[PDB]
């Protein structure tokens, strides 16, 4: 029958014999155990060692497997994705479906996972009651057999499928047989931009319930105007035989303290002409001065639901955590407990580099801690309901959650082809309705989402309305079809820019500031996706945050995204390396486009994370004279775990410091008067740095945690004193090939054929492996490349424009190279032209002045043709002969920073090991730049000026020629790139030019100056 | 939905049509037991959607109806919204759950009286004149059923029409109903007679209430 | 398979292999006839005499009926309600369901009407295009076979159920 019906090629069949969805159950038979959330003996985990065999199609499955274990089968760990055990390849594709687009059909070659378990069932479980099996996650469809007899079928990879096994199980040993299909008609609704995997990848469990049971319960909290009074409303549904002696008690607990309790017999109020629900009861509990739940303070109560007899015998108990909070939109603002939210959000996929899409508590907690530590307060479940434990953790740790249906149909043409089709309404409905049924009691869930990138169809409008009717407590959002359709309560665009319109036909992305005020528009705006964090990215992040703070109805957004979707592979020597699309022989694939995270796959941060942390700070600072004004952005909490530390330094040299307690009410201000500052007689810039420090450890942070910082320039004293008068004068020698300059043990050589400084000597040691030359290019960032699909090349992309203009192949032509002797120095004057096909792209004019103190002053003046694309950088590069242990600089740091991503960076004296000056982006590019630098030290060398730099063992050439970081080899000596000017990195999205105009190198004429000396 | 020729005849002769989904769950306790259940949303959806797909080009159809006597469930709200999104050209009405729910553009009660209130719990039938002016109410009122014409009946029919003419927002109603549901049986002589509930050995039955 | 799946006791299955709904079609191959709403040669009525047999339950239907006319069958006019031909009793109930309220299940004794028709098709229809069958009203659910091969399943007694017969039709009598 199973093979004949082909239920996996029919969207009209999404299940057979599947039980109703419901909130998490455990069927406790002891009230205290329900209260304390202790493990229940009635809830049996079947996780661990299962038997598994791979087949190319369900037709290839032998009949004998239904009754008997296959000898060719292996023993594997469950939950798992079978791609992670090497049975077939994980496929990375973004938009294009991994299967031929021919709904509702899937390939005849359909990887089939045959799972089995032999297991014992106790006597007591079958004597009475109902034994069900629960599969929390099976990708993408499966049939189920128990002891050789067919039980049921399930679809939707991201929600639990449950089946009653009572009549199938026997005392003693039993065998389950699960045939998992990689492809089904469900796959048409699962086109998320992620690895395409399959298998039993979430928990498997048995649950025993009495025949007379709690089948559903809903918890609601409503409030008065000032939240000083609440009513907890608990609707309880039963299954089994209704009897007059049956009662429900709902009790509410704050720790060990019962705060409220109510008991009633079954029988709801009259709802229509036929009466009411005889099998339901609603308990209402008064709560005075409830402790309110927020991300700031995640106050929780425990609700216990007891099904019992009048005389007091417990039948069973269910329970949940309760957070007293109200979510509403009013006058265009999203309010939490009456106060307007500012969403510091991030999108987060369920991804592990070893285990694929199998989640575990340790990874979940690691993520939550890192999120909160970097000033995030919200997460979007992109793009499916998560592992059930995720919501529990967000309840307890305190994060706002957008719970999103497992519906994405991105690869359809047009995008709404399935979602506007009433034939697909049933399958879509189940993915929405069963999520709401499961997750509705979690306080952390504050908004429901209808899915992602499925256009806008009438099915969306139908399901939007279903949620509004069933759950008035939460707004509903959905971005498809232009982000402001009738199926959304919140304007929720993806990658809409701050100031720049992107007027695409039908689905424009307006400037967020403009979008709010379009004629007739009143809704709040929270971007479902923004600041695409792919590789060297997050340029322009501060622009979003400035706008969020200025505009009441701009209530934030969710960064895309949390973690790179890279997977571990091993080389010939068993060494692990980070892989992306195409690395598993998967084709077609979209290469590195799965790696868009603020953190690496192992949760090591990319440099962009610190920019996010800084911009998302909860304290804002102003300086006027000697007064620091601290403003709190918290809505609920006082600053009762915060101290402000301040420091004044003169060019990195500490002059004064101090600490002041912070006592700031939510949304309040505090003024801190700085004490009298000493007046430094020395020349240089005074800088003030302030930091907010949390002295006490929390559930989410260590003692001493820095949560906020800011810097200001104070007084500057410009140097007017003459440098010590030299009497030594450098000596010039002119040959046909070279200008040679000598002073003591130092020699400088300028090649007269090339017009570059080709060598320097200190004693007998040469200092250069390659000459000091101008550089106007960078190894392209993912943002420069500007591709979201491997097939699609955009001629507008920065890399394509640079390549087409000849930037990467431009040849230096010598125009001038002269030498002169001054009264105390030798002056070398040079001019070069970079040309391509007869077009002069850049002209560099330089002077090198070498004085009696051994300092080489380099003055650079660059012309850039107004009709050539604006260059990636304007600077010099060379390969130094030296490798040295440390890099020491006075400038912005300590982490990697770029012109449009440097607000997090602080001006100070920084000293790091060389390897920290390289950022190991999995796809290599220009990296490790530090801006606003006045002095750089490396071995015997010092450079002074006002420049940006990077320093590493990898040349720009090698970086642009290498696709994977593990394939990089350290070159001889050290590559130094010192820039007068560097182009922004952009990142508003990574598939179109995204560097804002003010960060493009468009001035035409540029001036910079450097001093090179020996320290 | 009717035999397809009905709509053609209504187009050509000229009659306004309320086209109604084949959904009635009257015998459920409570009435909305299936219609508030998401498991029943797919079955219900097809009864609504496939009607609209079939009949949307008929000018005689001026109003869609979500069915009859199925309480008010969340499935009703979902399908109301589906129709509004797909076909803006016609109002959507539905009487279930008290005749004035979020699933209806028209206050559309059955057997609400002209002056006399019937304050049933949860689903009151207010006087039609009173109903219009309930705090916040703005909708038109057209009875989906009124003046029950069972046997010697239609007493007080003139009361409705006087009210309909006097009150702008009272825009009429549909009499229940057109034709006796009697069936022909034959006696010992072969002579025809009109039969009702119970006459075919059918039991339980509701006797003459079909006429 | 048909008896095993019990599609008539599952609200998750309201049809199998049924074509999309649509406004009234006639597939005119002449524009003027379309304008004047004249009979279309591509729209054929199968109304008239069919063969019919009544059974107390679907389990009682012999496998032989799928390919062979039952000797006990009668000739009846279609369209019709089989109560009006006297095969079983029509039931008048107002509110109370005529069956035990136990969703999604129905009584084991479930009156079953077995309709059949043998017919030929224009040769040109066997050569190109798509021939579908249209059941404007079947109360309350039905399975359909063509030339002994299962075609599909439909529910909702008041809207047309349509199925593609293209791959089932043969020369001569079907
Ligand atoms: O538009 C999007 O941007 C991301 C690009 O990495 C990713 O594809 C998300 O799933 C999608 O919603
Ligand atoms: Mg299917
Ligand atoms: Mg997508
Ligand atoms: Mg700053
Ligand atoms: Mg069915
Ligand atoms: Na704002
Ligand atoms: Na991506
Ligand atoms: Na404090
Ligand atoms: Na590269
Ligand atoms: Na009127
Ligand atoms: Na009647």
């Amino acid at each position: 029958v199973v093979l004949q019906r082909r239920d996996w090629e029919n969207p009209g069949v999404t299940q057979l014999n599947r039980l109703a969805a419901h909130p998490p159950f455990a069927s406790w038979r002891n009230s205290e155990e329900a209260r304390t959330d202790r493990p229940s003996q009635q809830l049996r985990s079947l996780n661990g060692e299962w038997r598994f065999a791979w087949f190319p199609a369900p037709e290839a499955v032998p009949e004998s497997w239904l009754e008997c274990d296959l000898p060719e089968a292996d023993t594997v760990v469950v939950p798992s994705n079978w791609q992670m055990h090497g049975y077939d390849a994980p496929i990375y594709t973004n938009v294009t479906y991994p299967i031929t687009v021919n709904p509702p059909f899937v390939p005849t070659e359909n990887p089939t996972g045959c799972y089995s378990l032999t297991f014992n069932v106790d006597e007591s479980w079958l004597q009475e009651g109902q034994t069900r099996i629960i599969f929390d996650g099976v990708n993408s469809a499966f049939h189920l057999w128990c002891n050789g007899r067919w039980v049921g079928y399930g679809q939707d990879s991201r929600l639990p499928s449950e089946f009653d096994l009572s009549a199938f199980l026997r005392a003693g040993e039993n065998r389950l047989a699960v045939m998992v299909l990689r492809w089904s008609d469900g796959s048409y609704l699962e086109d998320q931009d992620m690895w395409r995997m399959s298998g039993i990848f979430r928990d498997v469990s048995l649950l025993h319930k009495p025949t007379t049971q709690i089948s559903d319960f809903h918890v609601a909290t409503r409030f008065n105007d000032d939240f000083s009074r609440a009513v907890l409303e608990a609707e309880v549904q039963m299954c089994g035989e209704l009897r007059d002696y049956l009662r429900v008690t709902v009790s509410l607990w704050q720790g060990e303290t019962q705060v409220a309790s109510g008991t009633a017999p079954f029988g709801g109020e009259i709802i229509d002409e036929r009466g009411g629900y005889a099998d339901r009861v609603t308990l209402r509990l008064n709560v005075e001065n409830p402790k309110l739940w927020s991300a700031e303070i995640p106050n929780l109560y425990r609700a216990v639901v007891e099904l019992h007899t009048a005389d007091g015998t417990l039948i069973e108990a269910e329970a949940c955590d309760v957070g007293f909070r109200e979510v509403r939109i009013e006058n265009g603002l999203l309010l939490l407990n009456g106060k307007p939210l500012l969403i510091r959000g991030v999108n987060r996929h369920e991804h592990h580099p070893l285990h694929g899409q199998v989640m575990d508590e340790q990874t979940m907690v690691q993520d939550i801690l890192l999120m909160k530590q970097n000033n995030f307060n919200a997460v979007r479940c992109s793009h499916y309901p998560n592992h059930p434990l995720w919501y529990t953790l967000c309840d307890r740790y305190g994060l706002y959650v957008v719970d999103e249906a497992n519906i994405e149909t991105h690869g359809m043409v047009p995008m709404n082809r399935l979602t506007d089709d009433p034939r697909w309404l049933p399958a879509m409905s189940e993915r929405v309705t069963r999520m709401v049924q499961r997750d509705r009691n979690h306080p952390s869930v504050i908004i429901w989402s209808l899915g992602n990138e499925s256009g806008h169809g009438a099915n969306h409008d139908a399901l939007y309305r279903w949620i509004k009717s069933v759950d008035p407590s939460r707004p509903v959002q959905y971005e498809g079809g232009g982000a402001d359709t009738t199926a959304t309560d919140i304007i929720c665009p993806m990658y809409a820019r701050v100031d720049e319109d992107q007027p695409f036909p039908a689905v424009p992305k307006w400037s967020i500031k403009k979008w709010l005020s379009l004629p007739g528009e009143t809704r709040p705006l929270i971007l479902c996706e923004y600041a695409h964090a792919m590789g060297n990215s997050l340029g322009g992040f501060a622009k979003y945050w400035q706008a969020f703070r200025q505009y009441p109805r701009l209530q934030g957004g969710f960064v895309w995204d949390w973690v790179d979707q890279s997977l571990i592979k091993y080389d010939e020597n068993g060494n692990p390396w980070s892989a992306y699309g195409g690395d598993f022989g998967d084709t077609p694939n979209d290469r590195q486009f799965c790696m868009n995270g603020l953190v690496f796959a192992d949760r090591t941060p990319h440099p962009a994370l610190t920019e996010a942390k800084h911009q998302q700070q909860f304290f804002q600072f102003r300086l006027s004279g000697q007064t620091i004004e601290v403003t709190s952005e918290y809505l609920f909490r006082h600053s009762d775990n915060e101290l402000l530390h301040w420091m004044v330094a003169l060019d990195g040299k500490p002059l004064a410091s101090g600490e002041v307690p912070l006592d700031v009410a939510p949304q309040g201000k505090q003024l801190i008067e700085l004490p009298e500052l000493p007046q430094p007689e020395s020349a240089g810039q005074l800088w003030l740095t302030v930091r907010v420090v949390q002295p006490n450890a929390t559930a989410w942070s260590e003692a001493g945690h820095i949560s906020a910082w800011q810097q200001w320039r104070l007084a500057e004293n410009l140097s007017v004193t003459l440098p010590a008068a030299s009497h030594a004068i450098p000596h010039l020698t002119t040959s046909e090939m070279d200008f040679c300059i000598e002073l003591g043990n130092k020699r400088w050589q300028f090649n007269r054929q090339s017009g570059f400084l080709s060598q320097m000597w200190i004693g007998d040691k040469k200092q250069l492996l390659t000459p000091l030359r101008d550089q106007f290019t960078r190894a392209p960032l993912d943002n420069d490349i500007g591709v979201a699909e491997a097939t699609r090349i955009d001629p507008n992309a920065w890399v394509e424009r640079w390549k087409a203009a000849g930037h990467y192949q431009a040849e230096a032509a010598l125009l001038q190279c002269t030498a002169d002797t001054l009264a105390d120095a030798v002056l070398i004057t040079t001019a070069h032209a970079w040309q391509h096909q007869g077009k002069t792209l850049f002209i560099s004019r330089k002077t090198y002045r070498i004085d009696g103190s051994g300092q080489m002053a380099i003055t650079v003046d660059v012309e850039v043709a107004s009709d050539t694309p604006h260059p990636a950088r304007i600077g010099l590069n060379c390969q130094l002969a030296q490798v040295a242990e440390r890099v020491n600089w006075l400038g912005l740091g300590p982490q990697e920073n770029y012109p449009d991503r440097l607000t997090a960076a602080c001006f100070d004296r920084w000293d790091l090991p060389l390897s920290d000056m390289y950022t190991p982006y999995v796809f290599p590019s220009e990296n490790g730049l530090r801006c606003g630098t006045r002095e750089l030290n490396y071995g015997p060398h010092q450079w002074r000026g006002d420049f940006q730099f990077n320093i590493s063992r990898y040349s720009q050439q090698q970086l642009m020629e290498t696709s994977h970081r593990h394939l990089l080899h350290a070159e001889e000596g050290t590559w130094l790139n010192i820039d007068g000017f560097h182009m922004g990195i952009g990142g508003d999205d990574s598939w179109s030019p995204s560097v804002s105009a003010e960060f493009q190198l468009s001035a035409g004429r540029y001036h910079y100056q450097l001093v090179w000396c020996q320290k």
